[PDB]
């Protein structure tokens, strides 16, 4: 079935910033960002409409991916839409995980990152609450990771 | 006067090991990782309560610091409290930011930090949402720092 969830999350990082940090240079960025995400690999595309990457996480011993589709852009309304059609790292209870982000202007100064992510379940099958909350607490390990190198960067920003 | 604001973040990670990272391996991670914390130095104590520790931050270009003080500790409960007590990384509308921390065992086998930040302020004037919502921003931020860690360095955990 579909499960449908919102989460936002506020940022002193202007919006037009922080949008082409998430959306244009975080794929350019695993190389100065600790975290469990080892590389990004484009399968396909050059980050267009239709691309396809390859996410490889390291969690210690072990490793795994996502493969990510690109399913929107729309750079004037800072608006990014992509999905994860499957991968090792999507948990064997979920088909599919599509996300739809958008950057809007903070009421003082900075920004809201919004998200609203469409879980869709094999089937009948219900949504685990652990699934549903690996799947948000990874996106925000993500974001504060951009955010973090924006913060740092300001030359570049 | 006081703000209150309690918060809960779902992890994966099993309470007993995030509780250590966040408070018991902070420090050192914190200066280990790509990370603002520039360095951190002990002004009292060791770690145990009325420590204080001077911890020197870059966000930018720009250079501060805040004294850090160890308000109790409650392993038996996996309960950590502390709060900025002074410097210049504290914002000039704060008297003092205190911190309730406690990490609980979650259904799924994960955990949930829970976290109450208590503004003090000089007088009776009104919290800004800007510098309530920075300082809740760069306690998330941390937070899925040291997470982060945990997840690929488990030999520690």
């Amino acid at each position: 079935g579909v499960f449908v969830f919102r989460d936002e999350t506020s940022s002193s990082v202007a919006p037009a910033k922080l949008y082409k940090a998430l959306t244009k240079d975080s794929d350019t960025i695993a190389q100065k960002i600790d975290g469990p995400i080892q590389s990004i690999e484009l399968v396909e595309g050059n980050g267009g409409v239709g691309t396809i990457k390859k996410i490889t996480a390291n969690e210690g011993d072990k490793t795994s991916f996502v493969l990510q589709k690109v399913d929107a852009i729309d750079e004037a309304n800072l608006g990014y839409d992509y999905s994860i059609v499957g991968g090792t790292g999507l948990p064997e209870s979920l088909e599919k995980l599509s996300f739809e982000t958008k950057v809007v202007a903070g009421s003082g100064g900075g920004s809201i990152s919004k998200v609203t992510l469409k879980f869709h379940t094999k089937g009948d099958a219900p949504l685990s609450d652990a699934v549903r909350d690996d799947a948000l607490a990874k996106g925000a390990g993500f974001f504060k990771a951009i955010e973090g190198y924006v913060l740092a960067n300001p030359a570049e920003y």
